């Protein structure tokens, strides 16, 4: 389906599902993953799918620091947030019950507002105060570098919007079992995820990269 | 308490509500201002025999411009509320039972959704914020709205003396009257500080001669 | 020129100049300065002036508060700090010899950049940065209530879109002479200014206000 | 100074330069693990023998996208470079008279206008704020980067070590060569937790086996 396409190299190189990526030189090596914290429509580097619409720097997601990638970022708890607020949307015996519950609770408040001395006024309880309110967020369980690429990557999954996932430099932190536990996970759920390597990952379906950009495959 | 300073025979008393008439020009005027530049050394003294802080006034000079929706007052406000229901263990207790409700189709959600979540609670505090509860002041007049600034006093316990400005004159007899009722009631020290004499209530009488007098008791 | 009027009133008042407006009656005189803070659109009471188009909350400067004014506040500050630069560039001679000497003392500045190790990089140094940076404020020097209200009178001036301004209750605080350097002042200055005094404020022209909404004139 | 943990016969020692490579795939991700949830009693300890409190150290897993930038690194870059001009007390005295002609020409505008304004000074520190100097990191290599995170570490006096996580990976020997040199040249100290072995530098290994062994002195 997607392709990481640039002038330096020969023919673009598909990226479907989990992909391995060996880029033996060092100097191949930076330069791509700088390319990639570089990515921008200015940029050396493509992405694109099979319709050859370009890959945006929002619909990339990068990793390189997997333990302090953020799960609970603002801009992860605001889209969940306003999500569940949608589940509600879409069952409406449901939100009924809310509403209901809601206009109760504040009737009960606005009595003791009405006791109050105060001429007190208010305006309104919405369901996302209330999931707000609850303190809904990630579960962070996760104590591994490995169990963590597993939540990076439920999040990926969550996150319809981001449509690539890149570890970079991953390999170093991974047993042969996990790294096939997660190309198993990516495979179960169906994510494009990137694994920008500097030497060969143990003996899987993997692309390497000469010095000179030319192309082998192997452990088919 | 009291008021004191230097040209004062003998301090003026600050028991509940105090009205002050100062009818020299310039000694309102000096008097206003030193008020509202009160410091530790200022010209102007104020004391329980321990003196009062600055901290410890509030001065209202503009009365419908003053915020009564301040954080401060909010979040007292808002405790004020929840604690209201401490004396209705039965309605709490719906309460509870109708959060835990919420809670649970909430959680429901929770769990219906792709993503391990957690959660913590709802509490009736968080209602209240997210209910944005505050005094109505939009539509005030000058007299509804002193009303408010004295029950807003009441809670600002750091404070000791509440001082008006010159606000007699936007006030019908009864209308003062009714903040007397109520200054008393409340249990609040204020002073109002007026450029002539306020109806017929009990009021000090400040004049260009500098001779303080007492009237209406 | 400008006129207050509103529905209860016989004739729309002219608000020409410096302006004393008794209001007898405890009732309308509350009622007309509350009718002022809750100037708006959709209200009562309406200021225009001699083409009658009417004046906006915004061009309205309203003060109750002597003291409490600030003349340092953020929006008068952004003002002069922007009118300042303004000035600048209307003399281009003196625009020249300030371009010159920013663009000097930066290079002197990127010259130790430069000297330093890291890869330092830089934007511009704008006139109303150096406005900023010296911290242009209005002065304040007035320890006395009326030596406020000139001040006040002074920034009332200086707002060219402000365009009327109405003390409240002010009177009390004014010596026969101080009004008199007031209305001196005004009438110096162009200005329109509206006092809503509850009672006859000496024996200045001024109008004066039944509870039945009557208007009488006095002291021509 | 020191890194130590319980597998470990004896600590490890941090002088300048220190490589580390961990060749057992599980304690590297473990040892890297631990860096960064260091606290009081983490399984691993660092030490002079006073142990390094966490906010002693800086860790980098994530070279393009650490802030250099930051307000306390700013605040120190800015007054580093004034600094700069208190060597040269000649251009800096042209620069404190240019300064007073911009403040002239500014005053002029000031008297000028019809508003009584006062003013303060203009300072170098206010010149360099308003340049808005910093790091140019924008277009960096991996490289070029380190570099400066290891410029920027000489200022946070507070940090007594600096750590890189699987850095050697993107790095020319030539590269590594360099930092060396200049870690060496600044009195700094440093960690590299590698995979795998770095070139042929000095360097500490741990295996599977969990034998430590030392390599190219
Ligand atoms: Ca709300
Ligand atoms: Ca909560
Ligand atoms: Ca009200
Ligand atoms: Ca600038
Ligand atoms: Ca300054
Ligand atoms: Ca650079």
């Amino acid at each position: 389906t997607m392709n990481l396409n640039f002038s330096l190299l020969d023919e673009p190189i598909p990226l479907r599902g989990g992909t391995i990526l060996v880029l033996e030189d060092v100097c191949v090596f930076s330069k791509i993953v700088q390319y990639c914290y570089q990515y921008e429509e200015d940029s050396e580097l493509k992405f694109f799918d099979h319709k050859m619409k370009t890959i945006k720097e929002s619909e990339i997601m990068l990793v390189t620091d997997i333990l302090g990638f953020d799960v609970n970022s603002s801009t992860i708890l605001k889209l969940i947030h306003a999500d569940l607020e949608s589940q509600f949307n879409e069952k409406p015996e449901v939100k009924s019950m809310i509403d209901k519950l809601v206009a109760t609770i504040t009737e009960l408040i606005v009595f003791e507002c009405l006791e109050n001395e105060l001429d007190l006024e208010y305006d309104e309880i919405t369901i996302l105060e209330l999931i707000k309110s609850l303190g809904v967020k990630v579960e962070t369980q996760s104590d591994t570098i490995f169990e963590k690429c597993l939540e990076i990557l439920q999040i990926f999954k969550y996150l319809t919007k981001k449509k690539l996932l890149i570890f970079v430099n991953s390999g170093a932190f991974l047993t042969k079992d996990e790294v096939a536990s997660l190309q198993e996970y990516i495979s179960l759920t169906n994510l494009t995820v990137l694994f920008l390597e500097p030497r060969e990952l143990y003996d899987f379906p993997q692309y390497i990269l000469d010095e000179d950009y030319f192309l082998i495959t192997k452990n088919m």
